[PDB]
């Protein structure tokens, strides 16, 4: 009976410990310590409550799409009904599964406390919101703790006016005038998802795009979407200070330059919850920026305990967070490991269109670093995408010159999300476009796109 | 040079005459004789046309649903315009894409005319509407007629009220009772359409099903959504013939019991346009079923000719008959050649929710035939299906039982035609269950529940 | 740095210290504490001496082969002398690559030393010949301490009469009747070299054969084999005794019996190496067999103490035990780990002809338990083979029913140690035999009968 | 029953009847027409009896080598009763195999003798020894003729003196010195073998070695090894003629240059046998040098006729005959098709030691034409090279940079032939070094240097 115990049920804590449960029934007892909530941030405050939003907002575009396509009050607090509802739901869900594993599961925080620094087995203090309080022995130990939205304070939110992710659907009203501090993915899915239920947003960009894409293509997509639906921008920008002002707030920058607006959303990062676990008490330190530094098997500098998602600072996706967490098992429970590859990743951006990629950038095969060949192949003339009404969307796809190996790809296409699967398979496991040409995808697709991108990358 | 004629534009032909001059632009000279337009059926009339008819019926699906998340006539000509409209659309790019890679579309009907019956170079008549006529020589001749459908001399369609598929978008107005001749694929995806646009439907099936179907989970799943939405239907009876009534149409079937509509849509099944095609003059006689038998590797018993597609009886589907003309174009020209493996095919059936498949049946798996591991999934535990408001979707995934290498898998979701892409990849490329469970799928999508089927197969 | 400690100096050890100090020169300092000499027991006793003189032997069948190719003192000393002197050589080749790739050898016996049983890292003490002892402080503890003859209180070894085959190179002269006591692979490789060296045999078998072994078909070809060079044995019998009579030897066996010989080797099994350890000091108690049971990952239940080679029990070849100390580095060192496969090792019996075989016995196929396909492909069809002057060597290949997969292979030839590796190739990496079938083989050689071979499996 | 004529027995032609026979037993019906002999020349003549003479040679080189080994006339026509005797002996096991699987076997010479130039199915003209002559239906036709010794008509042979390499077997007593002529690779395993036998040896080589091999490592090796075994050398030197002289041979150069010997092996190339078979009666003109181009599927540039081996010019070897002929039924016939890729091949020089390599030259490595990572194992740490006193024998191996992928190998041991085989496969079906290196090998194997070699370039 080895002991398993993890600190966090978010992915990277619930995804590990399914692995441990289903692949060693009888030889494992594992034991996940969560504080918020089974599925974690992820599910409950972040990733699944800014898509189920997101979600939401399309209605609105497709209604007002009915009457060409022959058929001829929003109310915000609804929406967010269906937000928490879902995303609890979802805790509900993996709770169950947990427990349907064997898994044992506790409401209350865990903490590190070893007698001493050298112990091959170690122990974890698990404290109630009860007050309560259970002491457990590990052989295995998988920190996976997520992180918290970082908080600039010149801009400390508030829940009304100076809002952080979490915040938003919390609110009655449609902001008058959203302004969204800061670029990059996730700032720019908000500033999509508002600006489709109509509300007017301003962006504040440190480069110059609204989202800078390592695709260039794709950026440029959805920068023109952006353009054309109203975004206003202000181009290399650091808010200074984000003040409440009379009815709203008053963000200021660095220049002197200012944007005053109904609310302010902080799109910045994030910070590793690494801190008051006890780390110490075992020999390991904190590594740059807080995080805890592990290796490609996620583990710590400490014998037998592990770390994953974002509080190892790897990569902010909750994909990401749940390979970590099931390579640590696979590595303690002495089963085949394969380290994580970073650039055997699929990330979506979700906006409207969605744009997801695994691979190679084209940058870096631009630059000679990588040889390959590469296709961009347009979507418009694909039946399936007339249907959907798409029309900028494309799919890219780049394989190695000699062997016609598949490297990397990009969609931009409203479910890009779902399409990118059969690509990052095929840069995995080292798919040649050949044998991709020959799958025999269903007509008439979005898919059959991807096999003819292949199919003419053959030599 | 090579001289490479085609008898027929559809996928089989079109795409063998894509494959042959883009891989051997100097050394052939493509020639497409079709007679009713680029894209033929499969995009003009049948395929391309049904697909877009329920593409727009969706809306009104979502549509009513605006109060769960917070939101909240029906113009059938529009409709039918944006269904030829878009029709037209894809046919253009196909034969501007043919033309300017240097094929020569020959507007016409083409015959065999050859001499003897026993040579190589084979020569080709094409007869234009009006009346003209150019003869061709033809080193490798492509036969790619498709199919017609299936005519009941005692229910002559009539354009008006007995209906083929082809003409439903004819009328300027919803029927009011509906009758739905023939239980398939066809037939169920065009009860499905209908039932979503509001209208009553009373099905005259063949068999125990609206839409009979392989995998029983899936079956199911269609079989309660056709009752809840109160689709009527006469198991095991066939329409004995239908007449023409007062305002409406009167279908009698075989046991002497009749039913009443406004219009019978005749979903029978379709005829192989093998004849008058001088097939005679160079030695072949039609198959079982007035086919053209083909190959594995798309060639008739004469040599130097080969046939693809809805005239060949291999599958019905598109993209069945687009690797048939690829193959055919590979073999004739030297290049590789794998041959169409029917358990590799992907086929989905239109419905809401979709429902695809590859490989080996559960059936078959149950049966003892096929050594496998298999696991269903159900969806609604996936976020991304919660936010789709999906209950009854899953994802069903069969493996070989030692190896662990992917043989089939069955989607039934509202985008499986998409979805079943990665599956087929892996079918068609013996990927290991292992192999796809270590490919990062994006976080929340329902091709994350791909890859979670595959992982808990391993063994 | 992590403080990587080797006790023995094998295979399992010397090249799981080469993995260590090659792929992380910087963040390892490696230790090899062995008593006899980088090589161990494989290279200094058992396994490259025997097949050294083996390979002297061979050179006596030839010879005297001479005339059906156009042409036409043995001293047993020389021989000994160069199995001692290569012996010399491949041990000083190992430890100078230590040596220069800064492993820190130390010539002594190695025994765990810590304080109590629980703590991550653990303490080495090595006592030198001299009596002298160093202590070494260990993150990373790998056991490879080999095996030992197994010795019959009744059957006392002398050195001179009654000799273990380490042993045997201390003689002068040829024996004038060898009797060997225990049927095995070890006993029926040096009945062959022996009775090649024109001495007579006496095999006091325990089991049907003087060489038992799992495929029928090669254990038919070695029996007709030692039958006809006049091998004598009494199947199913034990030693009782072995006692010193005149200037012989009289064997007693239980059943009463006597046979009379020069000399009695003692080729019964090992003993594994695992006593007087310290294996207290660190909670492990030795499995069945006194064996140090280890992981599919090498390593024992203690943690950062790692087993590898004869003294887990896994199986004792030395290839078999160098994946092991392979195996335990990469899984101590977050590499990317693959668990060992039984059924993917190589292996060999030294005879002439020679036999090795990988994967699922023909038995098992037979009984039903793994579906496949088999062939028996005879060599002296080929024409090396008729160059070589072999009537009864043969390639048997097995593999999966529907995918072709190589799943096992059989090969008894002069040189089948070596063609084996292509299969165990195959086998290890599921290729297929349609894979196989289209390796360009050169021609001519044995090794294009393989190709031929998995050819005619093609289905 | 499609029917399938072969013209010409070797291994392209025999090969090519075992594939179809055995994968259509009862569609097709195969015709061997061959007028000297199954195995054709490649068998009865040149490949099979240099390499039986070679091996035979061996002998007295281990003979001169038993004394320290332990162990204290050579009369040339019985070597050659050897040669002539195996030669035939397998000639008569192909004869069997192809008469037991259905094959009609005729003696006698083939001719095209089609009525006119565009028939889709042949006729072919086989006319007996026995002056007898019999017609063919064909609906397959294979030409593989061969080819035969080129001829300087200032060299002309005579069985006596100036000698082809087919005439060699002919003669009583060994040359007194024996003058090559020509380098290259047959060239230089007749140097090495009249070499073994105590022959003097002079050969008038084109550019600077004896033998000039793309890989310059074994390149040199070998040159050492001549050098140090006696053989004299002319380098740069084109033989303007060879007269015979009062008691031998008289070659002269086209320098001026001279050297006198008891006989002149000619060693120029060979000219494909294509003329006589009517392929003027099917349109086909030969390419340059009197090849019968052939593409990469073996076929001609009439219909339904295909060519291989030798008469196609591609590559002298009967490895590559072999599959060319396998290729041309497995088009034919409707199976998977797979060009051949001349950077598959494995192929080998014959002489001691033996060199084989297969994949990227390391000149083109060595000049960025290819980027891959490289190793050089020299087999002498090896122990079983040890045991088969090998001194200057290596393993070299290319692997792509970023994949791992093999891409070619060098090998320079006495068994090279057989050790390149699992290099082969791994070039020729895409395997990683790291999955090379995780192939248990047999220990002590020279094999066990191939798994390390690619052990070694893991990254
Ligand atoms: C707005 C937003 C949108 C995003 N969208 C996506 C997306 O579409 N796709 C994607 O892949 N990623 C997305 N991400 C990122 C993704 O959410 C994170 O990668 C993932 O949540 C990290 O998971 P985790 O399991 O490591 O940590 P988390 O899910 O953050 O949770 C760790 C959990 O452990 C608990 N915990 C903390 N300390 C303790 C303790 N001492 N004891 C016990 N429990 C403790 C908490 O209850 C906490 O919820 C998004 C992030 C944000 C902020
Ligand atoms: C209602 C319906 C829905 C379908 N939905 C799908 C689906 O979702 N997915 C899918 O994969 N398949 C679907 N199919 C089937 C698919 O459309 C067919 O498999 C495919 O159309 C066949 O293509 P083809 O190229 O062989 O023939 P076709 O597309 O039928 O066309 C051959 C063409 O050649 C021409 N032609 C005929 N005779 C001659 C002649 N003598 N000379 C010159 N030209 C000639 C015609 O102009 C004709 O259009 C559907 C079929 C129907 C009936
Ligand atoms: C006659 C014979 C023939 C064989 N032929 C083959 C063959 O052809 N192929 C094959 O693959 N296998 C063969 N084997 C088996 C093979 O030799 C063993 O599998 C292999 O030797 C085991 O290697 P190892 O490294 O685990 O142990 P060993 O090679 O036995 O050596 C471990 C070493 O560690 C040392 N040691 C022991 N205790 C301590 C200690 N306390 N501290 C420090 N050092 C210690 C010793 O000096 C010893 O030499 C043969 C075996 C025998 C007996
Ligand atoms: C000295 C020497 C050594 C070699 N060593 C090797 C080696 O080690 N490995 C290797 O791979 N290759 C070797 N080769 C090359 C190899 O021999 C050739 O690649 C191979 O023989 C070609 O085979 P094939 O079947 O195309 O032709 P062949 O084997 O040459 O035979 C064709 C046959 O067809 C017959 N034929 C000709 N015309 C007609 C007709 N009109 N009708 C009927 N029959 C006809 C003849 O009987 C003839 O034998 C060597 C060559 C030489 C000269």
């Amino acid at each position: 009976v080895t002991r398993i115990v993890i600190l966090g049920g978010g992915p990277a804590g619930y995804e590990a410990a399914l692995v441990a449960a289903t692949s060693h029934p009888e030889t494992t007892q594992v034991t996940v310590i969560d504080c918020d909530g089974i599925g974690g941030a992820a599910v409950l405050d972040d990733c699944v409550p800014s898509k189920t939003f997101i979600a939401s907002t399309g209605l609105r575009t497709e209604l007002r799409r009915a009457p060409h396509l022959g058929f001829h009050k929003i109310s915000l607090p609804q929406i967010h009904a269906r937000v928490k509802t879902l995303a609890a739901a979802q805790s509900a869900d993996i709770t169950a599964q947990l427990l349907s594993m064997g898994v044992q599961v506790i409401a209350g925080r865990g903490e590190l406390i070893d007698s001493t620094p050298g112990l091959a087995r170690h122990r974890i203090k698990a404290t109630a919101a009860d007050g309560s309080t259970s002491e457990h022995e590990a052989d295995v130990v998988l920190v996976a703790t997520g992180a918290s939205p970082r908080i600039l304070p010149s801009a400390q939110p508030d829940g009304e006016r100076i809002l952080t992710w979490r915040q938003l659907y919390d609110l009655d009203a449609l902001p008058d005038h959203l302004i969204v501090v800061g670029s990059g993915v996730t700032g720019a899915e908000f500033v999509d998802a508002y600006t489709e239920l109509g509300v007017p947003v301003t962006v504040v960009a440190s480069q110059d795009h609204v989202l800078p894409y390592e695709d260039a293509d794709a950026a440029l997509v959805l920068e023109e979407s952006f353009a054309e639906r109203g975004v206003r921008l202000f181009k290399n920008a650091r808010a200074a200070s984000v003040t409440r002002t009379g009815a709203g707030v008053l963000v200021t920058m660095t220049d002197g330059r200012t944007v005053e607006g109904s609310h302010a959303l902080m799109t910045i990062g994030s910070v590793p919850n690494t801190s008051g676990l006890g780390l110490e008490r075992v020999g390991i330190q904190l590594g740059r920026g807080n995080y805890l530094t592990v290796d490609r098997v996620s583990r710590t500098l400490a014998t037998g305990i592990y770390a994953a998602g974002d509080c190892t600072g790897l990569l902010p996706l909750a994909s990401v967070a749940a390979m970590q967490g099931r390579i640590a098992m696979y590595h303690a429970l002495g089963e085949g490991v394969s380290p994580i590859r970073l650039r055997t990743v699929a990330a979506t951006v979700f906006t409207r269109p969605e744009i997801a990629a695994v691979g190679v950038p084209q940058s870096v095969i631009d630059a000679g670093s990588v040889a390959a060949r590469t296709i961009m192949l347009p979507l418009r003339t694909n039946a399936r995408a007339k249907m959907s009404e798409m029309r900028h969307g494309f799919v890219k796809i780049f394989c190695r010159r000699s062997t016609g190996v598949v490297i990397g790809g990009v969609v931009v296409a409203p479910i890009a999300s779902e399409l990118i699967l059969p690509i990052a398979v095929a840069v995995q496991n080292r798919i040649t476009v050949n044998e991709l040409a020959q799958t025999l995808a269903v007509y008439p697709s979005l898919s059959g796109s991807i096999t003819e991108a292949a199919r003419r990358l053959m030599a």
